[PDB]
DNA sequence: AGATGGGGAATCCCCTAGA
DNA sequence: AGATGGGGAATCCCCTAGA
């Protein structure tokens, strides 16, 4: 028996919320763009076993995995973790209404530590997520009652070590499937699965890329035309304006508009000059596309139409 | 002997700083725009008296005057108040390097109360600024030593009453001139003078109005031409784009460009359509001016050139 | 010296609106 | 019901740079 991901959660787009912002904002969606489908991220317990217990924990997106400080809050959640069971005529368990609680930078340690304590007490992969020496605490711990001084200091040691590295802008979902052993009790899990990274849309570097409106929607094939482009929050240093045309054979033409970090108006507007076309001497016009592109991750905005006309 | 204001402090432009932002940011300037002059707000003790003691206190800009929660911090300051003496061959005392410490909304009461306590203990117009019943405390009080329980509860009563009304975005300067009585001691003040209101530039409604760059710098006399205007932070509902021409006789023509709150792009760009000119049929072009104007206070941005050409 | 700004990030607040 | 966004304000952080 192994656990797998049917549908990943949508990487970019969702917005983590600070405690204050309340709980009524929305749930993290799945990767599917299919029309008329709210699509929630999905997991599947492949190779059918007893009515399993699937849990979700927020882990880091660092080289080495470590528990995250943020909390999953929503429908099936308590103390940062999400718990739901897989019915026999439904080995698939989808997740609807999971929100991501954003901890403040100044409260990262005391929250990271509290999250570790609980998973140690709950046996939720403490060997993996806190310290390899707490491996025995797997599927054990006893709520406060059984967590002793030794484990406590180790939790403090890992927390201190990890809070400094902690990236509050991106998280990963880790599902663990706990199958049943002795009569009733679900205690043996399969290998946990970690999802793709979910980047907070409210983060400067993972913002939504969108060209709101352009000055000119056409330009002379030689380029050089000045266009005032209005867009969503960007960062002068890490932004590009990509012109491109995809030819049926899989080849693609691209030309980048010219502007300086200085031409990027307060993160919401960019003044640039059109790039030269592929071929100058042409008879009928050529429709290409315009879009923002983030150098760093290469994420793009939906394309915008642009018509190139002759010399 | 009466105290007067030679030069008011510049109303808009300065930025109040939160404690954290540090003290090295800058001093509040005067009203003068004269070239090559750093101009600091100025006061004058008219009708020459003994080497007076001029103090500055931050008061509210409400209908009725009340002490403000913010603090004056800078060169000659201690506990929110500014103190400097007027030398005989200099009855004029100018103020250089006064900063305005911005208290948070959540800490307004406990700070307002603390500021009142001190002025009561210092005799700095407590009858005026706190409660008319503490009038006796004028030029008296005795630091903690002499401030008793009665005055204390009155300070708590005024604070609670005033913190709710408190406008953290605008302050006024109140100068009081304390002339000398008995040998040495400066104890009798003239009528205090309150300056114009100083609005925090970091406040949404008193922001700096500036057109950074325009799409088109000219347009047909009939109007209707679409212009992409880049500007400093504005607020869709309270913004106008004013075209105007001043004719030597004092008469002024004005025409406002058309755009909807919706056309205001994320507070940093505005797309509007030019207004019709004054007269259609003309031979040589007419140079008018373009500028942003805030409906509320009518503050304006520096004008921008704009050339109207014929039908 | 000693006088001096500003952009934008991190956090948080409150809107609009259909059965 | 019960599922659901977003704009921008309030606060705060850290840049660049000349003797």
């Amino acid at each position: 028996p192994y656990l797998q991901i049917l549908e990943q959660p949508k990487q970019r787009g969702f917005r983590f919320r600070y405690v204050a912002e309340g709980p009524s904002h929305g749930g993290l969606p799945g990767a599917s763009s299919e029309k008329n489908k709210k699509s929630y991220p999905q997991v599947k317990i492949c190779n059918y076993v007893g009515p399993a217990k699937v849990i979700v924990q927020l882990v880091t997106n660092g080289k080495n995995i470590h528990l995250h400080a943020h909390s999953l809050v929503g429908k099936h959640c308590e103390d940062g973790i999400c718990t739901v069971t897989a019915g026999p005529k439904d080995m698939v368990v989808g997740f609807a209404n999971l929100g991501i609680l954003h901890v403040t930078k100044k409260k990262v340690f005391e929250t990271l530590e509290a999250r570790m304590t609980e998973a140690c007490i709950r046996g939720y992969n403490p060997g993996l997520l806190v310290h390899p020496d707490l491996a025995y605490l797997q599927a054990e711990g006893g709520g406060d009652r059984q967590l002793g001084d030794r484990e406590k200091e180790l939790i403090r040691q890992a927390a201190l070590q990890q809070t400094k590295e902690m990236d509050l802008s991106v998280v990963r979902l880790m599902f663990t499937a706990f199958l049943p052993d002795s009569t009733g009790s679900f205690t043996r899990r399969l290998e946990p699965v970690v999802s793709d990274a979910i980047y907070d849309s409210k983060a400067p570097n993972a913002s939504n890329l969108k060209i709101v409106r352009m000055d000119r929607t056409a330009g002379c094939v030689t380029g050089g035309e000045e266009i005032y482009l209005l867009c969503d929050k960007v960062q002068k240093d890490d932004i590009q304006i990509r012109f491109y045309e995809e030819e049926e054979n899989g080849g693609v033409w691209e030309g980048f508009g010219d502007f300086s970090p200085t031409d990027v108006h307060r993160q919401f507007a960019i003044v640039f000059k059109t790039p030269k076309y592929k071929d100058i001497n042409i008879t009928k016009p050529a429709s290409v596309f315009v879009q923002l592109r983030r150098k760093s991750d290469l994420e793009t905005s939906e394309p915008k139409p642009f018509l190139y006309y002759p010399e």
